[PDB]
This record gives C-alpha cells, structure tokens and sequence, in this order.
C-alpha cells in the first residue's frame, strides 16, 4: 500500500505578475507562492513530502478541457509587448497576461496532471500542487479570474481518460464559485462537484444565477452538481462544518468517488479581503480530514486562491500537516452555523432531496484582522500502542509498538484495594494495561493513541474513564458499540456517551445519544448517515480531550468501524483509547490499522437506510439540537 505525501512546487511559476495598474487585478501575486512554499519549510512539512517535478501539460492535455481557437489565441500571448498584452487581457473578465503566463499555465497544469500520476500509480498516498496561475474559473474557450487553463477539469478529465476512473470528487472549498469546473461537468454524472462560495443573492462576483443552489447539473449529470452559496460573509468554523457533515460529506461517502481532488482556495480563511470570512487556519485540516478516508485516500489538493499572505502559510500548512497523517488541532468554540448559512444548508439539502438517499426523507410529509497563532502538530513518535492477550505477537505497522512500571503497579494496588473484591490478576493486567497506556497517550507527546483487549468490561471502563478524568482531561467522549448499562456517569459536562446498540432503550437527557440500529443489509449505510449526522456534529461541538472507544463481545458493522476510528481522531488531537471485549484478530488488526493512521479500505456503495432508521434518527437530532447546535440543518423556528 502507497505511502508518503508529494509537494509539487516550481519557483517558475512565481515569474510572472501584473505589469499595468488595476487595483481588482492587483491581489494575484507571485508572493502567494513563495510566502506559501517557505511557510511548508519553516515548518519542516516540505522536507517530509516527495518533491516531485513540475512539467508542461502538452498539447493534447490542454485540448481535454479547452478550445483550439482559445489555445491557439493564448499561444500567441508570449510575443505580446504590454499594449497587446493589456488590450488581449480586456477581452476577458478579471484577468491579466504576461509575457511568460502562457508558460505558467502549462506548468500549472502538468504540475496538477503530475500530483494525479504519482497518486493513482501508488507511488504517494495522497499529494499537494501548489500552483500559479489558478484554474476553476477558467472556461473551454475563455481565461476568467485569474485563471488561463482548467487545473482541476484537467485532472479529473486526465483521470478518467488514463485510468478509466467511473467516480470522481472535486470539492472546492475556494470562497469564489468554480464555475468552469461546473460548466465541464454539468452533465457528467462521473464526476461530482461540490462548491460552496460567497454569494450575498448574486451580487459578489461572479454575479451567476447558475452559481446558486438550484443548479444541481444537466441530463444524466443531475445530482451529480452541489452548489452552497453563502449570502453573507463572515462564515465561522462552525458554518463550514454543518456544511462538510450535512451536505458534503453525506453525499460523497454515497458517491464512494475512486479519487478527491480539490480545488484549495484558501480565500474562504480569516483575513482574507476577498472572501471576509471567520474560518481559522486550522480547519482547512479537519476540511482535510474528513475527505481522506473516501477512495483510500488517494486525495489531490490542488492551489487555487488565497490572498492575505499570513492566514495563506497557516491554512497551506495545516492542509499539509493533515495529508501527512499528523494530530488535528482541536476545534473549539462550535456552534449552530448561524441562520443564513442554516438556510443555503436547508434550501441546498431540499432541492437535492430527489437525488441523494441521505436526503430523500426530505421529499415525503410521511418522514421530513488578527487571531491566534495555530500551535504546532508534533506527530507522535510512536502514534499507537497495542495491548494484545497475553503472548500473541502481531504483524504491526511501522510506527504500532507493544506496550508496567513499579508506579503503576502500586496505582493498580491503590485502585484495587479501594473500588473492587476482585483478585483474576489477569484483568487486573488489564488496569495496568490501560493506566500505562492512558499515562503515555496524555503525558507524552510521543504516543498519540492506543488499543488495548481486555476481559472484563465495568472495570476496565471506570479505571479508563477515572484515570483520564482525574488526570486531568477536562472532557471525555465515550463511544460504546453493545448492550446494557456502563459505569458511566452523564452527570455533568465532562462526558458524553455515545452508545451503539440493538435494544430501543429511551434517551434521558442531551449528553446521552443512543443508536438503535435495525441489524439487516442496511445496517451499513444507516450506521454512515448517523456518523456524519449525528455523532461528527456531537463530538466536534463536545470538543473532548480524550474519546474512550468501547466494543463488547458479539460482527455486524466491522465493515464500518475503521470509518469511525479514523474520522473520529478529529477529535482530542487523534488521542483515542479504544477496549476491546475479547480477542478478535480482524477487529484488532483493523482498529490498529486505523488508529496508525493507515488507508480505509472503501465501503463502497451500499444499500440505502431502512426509513425506519432514519426516523430514529431524526428523532435524536430534534432531541438534541437545541443543546447541541451544530447537529441543525434548518433554520429554527422563531416565537
Ligand atoms: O480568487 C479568486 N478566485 O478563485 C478571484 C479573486 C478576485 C477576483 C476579482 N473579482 C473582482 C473583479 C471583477 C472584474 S474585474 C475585477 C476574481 C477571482
Ligand atoms: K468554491
Ligand atoms: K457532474
Ligand atoms: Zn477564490
């Protein structure tokens, strides 16, 4: 299986700029590459990523998305004096040309086709082009933007051609609309576009009506458009994320895309003077985040736009820090996404009801500037210990590791002597085991998480739960897939429960959610749309310091448990403890894999979700929402 990170990166494409005075072209600047590459060095993520070389799309690549006529007009770009450079620039919106554009452009597109080469032939999982001059809002037969050629179209375009790929998704989370990329692909139902951008009702540029919500796509390509436009500016963490957990990543996991490419502006961060918006730096790595378990993580991050130089170098290395597997930030302060953005969530969920299962319940009556310096990203030096029965010795990944001090031994002792009696020094093995553990994952920066087998279940939940609450972790999320009652107290909020299970047991209070899950063909799918719309929304908004992971002895979803272990180290900077009742090598093997940091294997497309599930829960997001406000995805009703 593929490893590593590619950074494609070409100093040549800084060697061009606007060479006449236009203060609404003035903002694209060579600088935002170079403050961009020297922000990844600074930080020590370039020196960890494969350098691969930039080339030139050829001739015959350019013709995959763009016009002889515009190609052959370009080409001529490379002769022109300024007059005849500034008079070919008027005949198109917002952009410039220079002398040496037209050689940018092709390096720009080769540097993107290279990044799809290295990732599909398994040379790198996964991989980042940091490129000038952008590409979405260029068009067949027209530079728009600041754009010349189609980076993105041309990469999903070259990926199906010499790959045969049937899905691809783009994401362009630029704060502008993406509209040549949506003209490429309004009617291909192989490749789905997703974009969210300032919109403010079609008066922030580039004023479409077809930038709107109701474009979902043309012919067989209906469905296959997802369009969220922002109608005020000022969006916050909390807005981006309702929009990644109830329409994005809803959608994309049902699509199960063989490759994510992503169209990267990081204009939609704060400070940034086109797109005024509040999102911070660190959330393009949860952005990143969430999208890398699709199709095995082959995932394409490509550069668009961005523009205030501070916040560009802290959302580029985020994004990095991410593809490389290293601990997300922790998000705090989430929220309710505030009402417009809950509208545009609303409106763009309803129209695209009579596509998409997740959102099919819609459809019937019968079911509906300065901030912070982010901290720094240490990757553990070990990221996950494991704790097998006694003497079974396992094939581990490279950074996995084996795990009892004299120190621990007398907690046991201390813990032993005062709460249990009990004397089976076997699970009592087990407590220092998880204290071990435990003491490694919090004190240290050297192991992030950790997996530990363990017989006996109420004990070893108190002496986890208790060790890390008295430790102290101000917050635990506890997610527990079985039956029955755990010595857990919901009693204030310092924990949440999560709780998986097969018997409808009625929910007390908000800082409880249980799942009761009809076990069947659908059990799959049902247990996906809870994840992304219930448990994600939770846990972000919670913002734990440690998730307890809790799986008892009985299966019936190891197909979807590797999802949740990886989509779950958002959370507490990847810190998870995860007990499992009882030796099962399959499901011991995947939950390390997952907490490694290694590749989820797809789920592929699956059967949709008994109603009945979705009712339940349905029920559980009215239950809760009101407390938990990031699990809204329509606008609340006002006395
Ligand atoms: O980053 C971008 N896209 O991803 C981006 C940024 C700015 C602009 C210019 N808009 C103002 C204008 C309209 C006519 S002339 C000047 C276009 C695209
Ligand atoms: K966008
Ligand atoms: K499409
Ligand atoms: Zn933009």
């Amino acid at each position: 299986a593929a490893s590593g990170s590619a950074l494609i990166f070409d100093e040549e494409m800084s060697r061009y700029k606007l060479l006449w005075t236009d203060p609404e072209c003035e903002i694209e600047v060579p600088e935002r590459l170079t403050v961009s590459y020297e922000a990844l060095r600074t930080h020590g993520l370039a020196q960890r990523c494969k350098a691969v070389p930039v080339r030139q799309a050829t001739e015959q690549e350019i013709l995959l998305a763009h016009s002889e006529e515009y190609l052959e007009a370009v080409k001529q770009t490379p002769g022109m004096n300024v007059e005849e450079l500034m008079a070919f620039s008027k005949k198109y919106n917002a952009v410039y040309f220079h002398q040496n554009i037209y050689h940018c452009a092709k390096l720009a597109a080769g540097a993107t086709l290279q990044l799809v080469d290295s990732v599909m032939k398994r040379e790198v999982r996964n991989g980042m082009a940091l490129v000038r001059p952008p590409g979405h809002h260029s068009q067949r037969s027209a530079a728009n933007g600041f754009c010349v050629f189609n980076n993105v179209a041309f990469a999903a375009l070259y990926a199906k051609k010499n790959y045969n790929l049937n899905r691809i998704l783009i994401v362009d989370w630029d704060v502008h609309h993406g509209q040549g990329i949506q003209y490429c692909f309004e009617e291909d139902p192989s490749v789905l576009y997703f974009s969210w951008h300032r919109y403010e009702h079609q008066s922030f540029w580039p004023n479409l009506p077809e930038s709107d919500y109701s474009s979902v796509g043309k012919g067989k390509g209906s469905g296959f458009n997802i369009n969220l436009p922002w109608n005020k500016v000022g969006m916050t963490n909390s807005d981006y994320l309702a929009a990644f957990f109830h329409v994005l990543l809803p959608v994309a996991y049902e699509f199960d895309p063989e490759l994510v490419i992503v169209s990267a502006g990081f204009d939609s961060a704060i400070g940034d003077p086109e797109g005024e918006m509040c999102a911070l730096p660190e959330i393009f790595a949860h952005l990143t985040h969430l999208l890398m378990p699709l199709a095995a993580g082959k995932m394409c991050v490509v550069l668009e736009g961005g523009y205030n130089l501070t916040s560009l170098g802290q959302s580029v290395c985020q994004t990095v820090h991410s593809l490389l597997g290293d601990p997300t930030p922790r998000i705090s302060g989430l929220g309710t996404a505030c009402d417009s953005a809950l509208e545009s969530i609303q409106n763009v969920r309803n129209v695209q009801s009579s596509y998409w299962s997740s959102f099919k319940h819609l459809a019937q009556s019968e079911t509906n500037i300065v901030w912070p310096e982010p901290l720094k990203r240490m990757p553990a030096s070990v990221r996950t210990v494991v704790v097998p029965p006694p003497g079974v010795e396992l094939t581990l990944p490279k950074n996995c590791q084996h795990s009892i001090s004299e120190s621990t031994a007398k907690e046991v002792q201390r813990i032993r002597d005062k709460h249990f009696d009990l004397t089976d020094q076997n699970i009592l093995r087990s407590l220092g085991n998880i204290i071990s553990v435990l003491d490694r994952m919090m004190r240290s920066d050297e192991v992030c998480n950790g997996c530990v087998v363990v017989s006996d279940l109420s004990v070893s939940v108190q002496c986890a739960l208790q060790h890390a609450l008295t430790e102290p972790a101000e917050r635990v999320l506890v997610v527990y897939v079985g039956d029955g009652e755990l010595p857990v107290k919901t009693n204030d909020g310092k924990v949440f429960l999560v709780q998986i299970c097969t018997k409808e047991t009625e929910d007390k209070c908000v800082n409880r959610l249980t799942l009761c899950l009809r076990e069947g063909e659908s059990l799959t799918a049902g247990f996906m749309q809870a994840l992304l719309g219930l448990i994600l929304p939770v846990a972000y908004e919670f913002n734990p310091a440690l998730v307890l992971g809790i799986v008892e002895e009985t299966t019936r979803l190891m197909r979807v448990w590797g999802h949740m272990t990886c989509l779950i180290q958002g959370l507490a900077r990847g810190r998870m403890l995860t007990l499992l009742q009882g030796y099962d090598k399959d499901l011991l093997e995947l939950t390390v894999s997952a907490l490694s940091g290694a590749s989820i294997s797809p789920l592929g497309p699956l059967r949709a979700p008994k109603p009945e599930d979705v009712e339940m829960m349905e029920k559980q997001r009215q239950r809760l929402q009101e407390r938990w406000g990031l699990l809204r995805c329509t606008v609340s009703e006002s006395w």
